[PDB]
């Protein structure tokens, strides 16, 4: 029943912290099904294989991200918290891009990703075109706005992964609410 | 004197034409006679300027940082501090496979014992580079243009975003017509976060 939710969130879960502790090529199915504690036979009633983690943890994130545009300073500000909390997972994400997403691996869920990322791409630029017409942001073309916003959410989840970061910058949840008010700001009329 | 002239302007031409053979066909294709053979040299005479691919690189990385120093003894004439933070980026966000390449060279010849006296020569310029742009950032920060946060949230900030419009000119992503205003527009931007 709702019982079926404990578990599958708990593969999801587990495959994920996994996947960042040790790298995903290194996580195997029965890795997973030994941390949750059962065996590999419960994980197929789940999921069929790990290309269906993969798609499943990224179908999540594009439905979390839907959920969010559902006060257009407070959105555009959630916005760039969403996508820059969590660094590392949005670099897994990156590589699964190439090693799962363009290939044929399951193509029903790769067919839904590729929906839900042209339907959020395409709530976004609602959202600048909005900002636009009330006059916050500059009357450029949109996607001057979304590559920007690309651009700065690239550069900081790079930065997270850096020398500097972790041994010279000091204080890094402060910088953090100044990288969003940055993303909030920017382009602004 | 003219011995020396046409020495570095010889050097000159082989740093070019390394350069443009590194970003057409991937540096580790490039061999140092694949370079002596496109200027028109041999190989005893590209020896006389660089022993080997690796000064070329370092050379190339070095030429990049004393270019960045010089940015930062602009007149202010010419140059108040508004207008130089325009120009750092305008200098930083030109030329992405540049950029790219550097990133690559510096896991390939700097992190490794090829070329030491030319790595620390590096590492020195890029430390007077980095206190030169913190230097900036907080006469912004006096000047009442930047927020008076510690100033490496906006170095981190610049390099961010310098990172992530590099990446962007990397993208498949037809996507960006007028790619000449979107620059422009970038830089604006640059020039703008962080302001008070």
């Amino acid at each position: 029943v709702r019982e079926f939710r404990r578990r599958e969130q708990e593969i999801l879960d587990t495959a994920l912290k996994l996947f960042l502790e040790q790298g995903e090529d290194s996580v195997t199915v029965e890795m997973i099904a030994d941390a949750v504690g059962i065996g590999k036979g419960t994980i197929y009633k789940h999921f069929k294989s790990k290309a269906e983690i993969y798609l499943r943890l990224m179908l999540d994130y594009e439905r979390d991200l839907a959920a969010l545009f559902h006060d257009k300073e407070a959105l555009s500000r959630a916005y760039f918290e969403f996508r820059m909390r969590d660094p590392q997972r949005y670099r897994l994400f990156d590589r699964l891009e190439e090693k799962v997403v363009k290939t044929s691996q399951v193509p029903e869920m790769v067919e839904e990703l590729h929906k839900i990322r042209a339907s959020n791409f395409e709530r976004l630029t609602q959202l600048i075109k909005e900002r636009i017409a009330d006059g916050k942001l500059e009357n450029v073309p949109p996607y001057f706005h979304y590559c920007a916003a690309w651009a700065l959410v690239h550069g900081a989840v790079a930065l997270y992964h850096s020398p500097f970061w972790r041994e010279v910058l000091e204080d890094q949840e402060g910088f953090f609410h100044f990288l969003m008010d940055i993303g909030v700001r920017m382009g602004n009329k």
